[PDB]
């Protein structure tokens, strides 16, 4: 809620207690779905927490921090006096004011983060804790966090490209709802959401995303399914970067027309492949770092990869 991003309103020393409204599995149950056996699990949940929007006045594009319960064995073993698990950040998935502008909740799209043969080797603490949440459970929350990855706060005529891998869809759920529905700003640009996931059933919120596309004309949904689609350029796996290339004219509308690219998801540093594809499109032959900083300087690139 309320515009103007605030950060670190809540920290480990003064956390925010949020109650679980819902935590539903978005992807097929393990063993079901396209992902084989080897190739681990892909268990992604939409977590809806009840929050006081006056206490937690988050902006879409920000992260919510979660402190998972318990002692961290690495910290006990290192003899820290800290010992509590460190915050894990999760992109907020819900629009600033919540769906329906109800100001009642916060949402997260959280993958089970495990290693995996296909059988579990190492279990992610916070992602699993979060995906294990039952209605009415209390989440220790931190933040809000981040003040870069944000939507325009004034009227915007520029085109916006949302570039997502997996859970990186999160900010763009809320961002798209906000831009198309909430109209906190007048948005007269085109949204292109490029959403990458390994399997079609590992893409989440698709009914909702396709629905936005059919309701608007303002909104284009493109998916890149890396283990089911080959790209036309080299026949390799389809990634959002290949979709970006396919969408050269839309990318050029953004490059030339003051629009924005938002890149969110994994793995860490995946924006590089995307940006350098945007760079090929622009015809710029400077260093990756020159082009990216230029774009960020121009407010035309926002990256949150992890
Ligand atoms: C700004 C930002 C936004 C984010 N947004 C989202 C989001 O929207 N949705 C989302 O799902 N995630 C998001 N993430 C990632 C999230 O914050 C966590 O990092 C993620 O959930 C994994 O945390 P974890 O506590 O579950 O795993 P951790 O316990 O911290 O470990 C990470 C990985 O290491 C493995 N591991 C554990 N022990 C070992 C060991 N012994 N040796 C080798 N490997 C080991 C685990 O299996 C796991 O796969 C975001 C991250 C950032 C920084
Ligand atoms: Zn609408």
């Amino acid at each position: 809620p309320t515009r103007e991003p605030q950060i670190n309103l809540f920290k480990k020393s003064n956390p925010y207690k949020a109650k679980v409204i819902s935590n539903v599995l978005l992807t097929p149950e393990t063993g079901t779905g396209k992902r084989p056996k080897k190739e681990g699990e892909a268990l992604v949940h939409r977590i809806v927490l009840a929050i006081d929007h006056s206490a937690y006045p988050y902006v879409i594009g920000q992260s919510g921090g979660v402190i998972p319960p318990g002692e961290d064995p690495e910290k006990k073993a290192k003899g820290l006096a800290d010992v509590g698990y460190t915050v894990r950040l999760y992109s907020i998935a819900s629009p600033s004011y919540s769906f329906g502008m109800k100001e009642d909740n916060i949402e997260f799209i959280i993958k089970r983060d495990n290693i995996y043969n296909g059988n579990i080797q190492f279990k992610g603490v916070c992602s699993n804790y979060m995906c294990d949440l039952k209605p009415g459970d209390e989440v220790t929350m931190t933040g809000p966090s981040g003040k870069k990855f944000l939507l325009p706060n004034t009227d915007f005529s520029g085109d916006i490209m949302f570039l997502a891998t997996g859970t990186g869809i999160a900010p763009f759920i809320g961002m798209s709802e906000e831009l198309l529905e909430h109209k906190l700003i007048k948005f007269t640009g085109n949204i292109t959401l490029v959403y990458g996931a390994p399997y079609s059933d590992e893409l989440v919120m698709m009914d909702y995303l396709k629905g936005l596309e059919s309701k608007h004309k303002n909104f284009k949904l493109i998916t890149a399914i890396s283990r089911e689609e080959k790209n036309s350029f080299d026949g390799g796996r389809m990634y959002i970067s290949h979709r970006v290339r396919e969408q050269a004219e839309a990318v050029k509308k953004i490059l030339n027309g003051g629009g924005r690219f938002y890149i969110c998801g994994g793995p860490k540093g995946m924006e590089k492949g995307v940006i350098e594809e945007i760079q090929k499109i622009s015809g710029n032959t400077g260093t990756y770092e020159e082009f990216k900083h230029h774009l960020e300087g121009a407010h035309q690139l926002f990256v949150e990869t992890y």
